[PDB]
């Protein structure tokens, strides 16, 4: 299912990330769900975070897929 990127990230740890998400009007997974790396380098998010995020991204397109 879709769910909102609050609580996605909380899930990774990943809460302080939020804001660059939502200052550019991305507010839910499914909007990011085909985001890479490179996507995500693009909204300036850390590099600490960058990863992690990315992998939580790809898990949910993989439940997503096989649900």
């Amino acid at each position: 299912t879709d769910c909102s990127i609050v609580s996605f990230l909380a899930r990774l740890g990943c809460s302080s990330c939020l804001d660059y998400f939502t200052t550019q009007g991305l507010t839910t997974i499914y909007q990011i769900e085909h985001y890479s790396m490179d996507d995500l380098a693009s909204l300036k998010i850390p590099e600490q975070f960058r990863h992690a995020i990315w992998k939580g991204i790809l898990d949910h397109r993989q439940l997503h897929e096989f649900s």
